[PDB]
């Protein structure tokens, strides 16, 4: 887990790739890619679930909070 919602505010603001507030399937696909990401199509969902366990495509920060605990 990062600190507290000081260093997880950019985690979130800073990584949307897209520009519209909300981090979605293809953004985070590619935001791993810099420190790893190197594995198959249901991988990219893994991470996908605990931040969406709705799966309606798209990430905002109250559910953030969700994720930190299942990716850690
Ligand atoms: O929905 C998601 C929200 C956040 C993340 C972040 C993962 C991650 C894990 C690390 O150890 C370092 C890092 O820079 C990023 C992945 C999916
Ligand atoms: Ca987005
Ligand atoms: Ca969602």
């Amino acid at each position: 887990m990062g600190k507290s919602e000081e260093e997880l505010s950019d985690l979130f603001r800073m990584f949307d790739k897209n520009a519209d507030g909300y981090i979605d399937l293809d953004e985070l696909k590619i935001m791993l890619q810099a420190t790893g990401e190197t594995i198959t199509e249901d991988d990219i969902e893994e991470l996908m679930k605990d931040g969406d366990k709705n799966n309606d495509g798209r990430i905002d920060y109250d559910e953030f909070l969700e994720f930190m605990k299942g990716v850690e």
